[PDB]
């Protein structure tokens, strides 16, 4: 049973929710999901699971790491969410299936629970120093580079307070003179046009030991940024 949840309306992905989840953000893509499943065959033999393991299954939403009815089925799940799944072939594993497991032309069912989604750790490092979570996937390929003039709109956050907010027109390399923080300018040159999105950063990519006593941070502050990349001319 299910619904039709497919971009193209061609019945190939079908869900049904078992248990409803809490709150209201879904995942987005560039997002870290953490899910409990087990893939089931029209005649209801199990074929794959995760429960065996010790581990929850983990990957990266909308880059193609997981079954294209997966990346479909997820970003419409609330944490928390138990939902059932049916993926035709051609959102699954095609005309060849998967040698052992899965036959050819296999129409499968999952059981499917959201655990925890979190951000995109932009960092080099892979430190989780700056986290992005995508609010709107902007408008084509072009980012921001060192000497873009860049037009943005900011709310910073320390808790659930507000410290900036600001429309700015600003040269990409001379933030550091307008009280925005080095991770947040690293992470406007992983923006596209048009994107809206929030930024997560821990003190070392932020105002550290310091602080800033004119926003009101406190040394060692994790801050939050609200921001949309409204439009930039390059070099």
């Amino acid at each position: 049973e299910g619904v039709d949840i497919s971009p193209k309306q061609d019945e190939g992905v079908l869900k049904v929710i078992k248990r409803e989840g809490t709150g209201t953000e879904m995942p987005m893509i560039g997002d870290r999901v953490f899910v409990h499943y087990t893939g089931w065959l029209l005649d209801g033999t199990k074929f794959d699971s995760s429960l065996d393991r010790k581990d929850k299954f983990s990957f990266d939403l909308g880059k193609g790491e997981v079954i294209k009815a997966w990346d479909i089925a997820i970003a419409t799940m609330k944490v928390g969410e138990v939902c059932h799944i049916t993926c035709k072939p051609e959102y699954a594993y095609g005309s060849a299936g998967s040698p052992p497991k899965i036959p050819p032309n296999a129409t499968l069912v999952f059981e499917v629970e959201l655990f925890e989604f979190k951000g995109e750790d932009l960092t080099e490092e892979e430190d989780g120093g700056i986290i992005r979570r995508i609010q709107t996937r902007g408008e084509g390929y072009a980012k921001p580079n060192e000497g873009a003039i860049v037009e943005v709109a900011l709310e910073g956050y320390y808790k659930d307070k507000l410290f900036d907010q600001r429309e700015l027109r600003f040269e990409i390399g001379e933030g550091e003179n307008l009280d925005l923080p080095y991770g947040l300018e690293r992470a406007i040159q992983r923006m596209e046009k048009g994107e809206h999105s929030i930024v997560y950063l821990k003190p070392s990519y932020a105002f550290g030991s310091v602080g800033k006593e004119k926003f009101q941070i406190p040394p060692n502050a994790e801050l939050k940024y609200e921001l949309h990349l409204k439009s930039f001319e390059k070099a």
